[PDB]
């Protein structure tokens, strides 16, 4: 009835909807892009945790971080069985009827948004074009503010089988982030006292088939404000597409393998040495795809800027330096518009 509401994406594709309503369809600037992706020119980056102290690995990782922004975790310890179950409990909570569904809204009372909860982002304006996607926006640390009255009770162990799946990422989080400290030569603290009570996300995105694959987003074009992603995605079959020097290259994550992208938070802190890719999902006609992103972002108590110990004489601050307030702001507000916010940081 208004724009302020937007439907279940899901619903709409499982009507059978003939077309895309126009609050999904794409302005024609936006639709040469989108339909058509190269592949990676170069094989795609592949890291193993189990010897990452290994100088080759360190080396590939550089090279990832530094060329791309983004990896393939392999070997990560993280159990398959765990992998699925995860994958599988929120698999069971899309299926479930809308009316349960609706109980863990985003809309609180079907009226006011927050982004913790059920459904998509922040509708700003009337004319905004929203994403062919749905998404479970959860909060997972600090364990002390989680609302648990937003996680699923059906299926029954949902709610212990994320928090065992959260505590395994996050120690994925603390051995990527020490190896990270040597490829810069800063000390491991430096980021583990940002982290210290930080903020962490776990993102359940659905997306559904489309019609019209070649006139919508499954998500749009984006980079994360986390310092790091580490996404984890259901059979991918397709869609993920990720954009280096303004083309856009496609991307699968394999089964049992997490994909690990670096947020707009770490490149200010790391001065542009490593850098944060923008990324969208296209949707395809048949099959729906179903994927868990765990954000990471920093706390409130450090300003946003490039880490001291790497502003030497040779290479000065290539960031401005911005409070934390200042920062999530930009981020939060950017995401609906085109214009990428870490650009304005930029000297
Ligand atoms: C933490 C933040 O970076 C993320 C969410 O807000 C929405 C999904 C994409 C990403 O931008
Ligand atoms: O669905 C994907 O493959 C990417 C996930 C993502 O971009 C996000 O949730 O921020
Ligand atoms: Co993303």
């Amino acid at each position: 009835e208004s724009w302020r509401t937007p439907a279940i994406v899901q619903e709409l594709a499982a009507a059978g909807v003939e077309e895309p309503p126009s609050r999904y369809v794409l302005g024609e600037k936006d639709r040469s892009d989108e339909l058509v992706a190269a592949e990676l020119p170069e094989p795609i980056p592949v890291v193993d945790l189990s010897r990452l102290a290994g100088a080759d690995e360190a080396a590939k990782l550089r090279a990832a971080l530094q060329n791309w922004g983004f990896f393939l975790l392999t070997n990560h310890g993280v159990e398959t069985s765990l992998m699925d179950d995860v994958l599988n409990l929120a698999r069971e909570f899309f299926n479930q009827p809308i009316e349960r569904k609706r109980k863990f809204s985003n809309l609180i009372d079907g009226k006011n948004f927050q982004v913790e909860g059920y459904g998509t982002d922040r509708v700003v304006t009337q004319d905004q074009i929203l994403d062919w996607s749905d998404r479970l926006f959860l909060r997972v640390e600090p364990k002390e503010e989680r609302n648990l009255a937003f996680w699923p009770d059906h299926p029954e162990s949902f709610r212990d089988v994320l928090n065992e799946y959260a505590s395994r990422t996050k120690r994925i989080r603390d051995d990527i982030v020490q190896a990270m400290s040597k490829l810069l030569g800063l000390d491991e603290d430096y980021f583990f006292d940002r982290l210290n009570k930080a903020p962490a996300f776990a993102r359940f995105n659905y997306y559904p088939p489309c019609p019209r694959p070649d006139l919508v987003f499954g998500v749009r074009p984006h980079s994360d404000g986390s310092l790091f992603t580490i996404l984890l995605v259901d059979e991918d079959v397709g869609g993920l597409q990720i954009q280096r020097d303004g083309k856009w290259y496609n991307v699968q994550v394999t089964p049992n393998t997490l994909l690990i992208n670096l947020g707009d938070t770490m490149e200010v802190l790391c001065n542009g040495i490593f850098r944060s890719p923008v990324h969208r999902v296209v949707t395809n006609a048949e099959r729906e795809r179903i994927s868990l992103a765990m954000l990471y972002s920093v706390n409130d108590e450090k300003d946003i800027g490039p880490a001291a110990g790497l502003l030497d004489e040779n290479r000065p601050a290539r960031y401005r330096k911005v409070s934390v307030g200042e920062f999530r702001a930009g981020i939060f507000g950017k995401f609906s518009r085109r214009e990428r916010y870490i650009d304005s940081l930029k000297i």
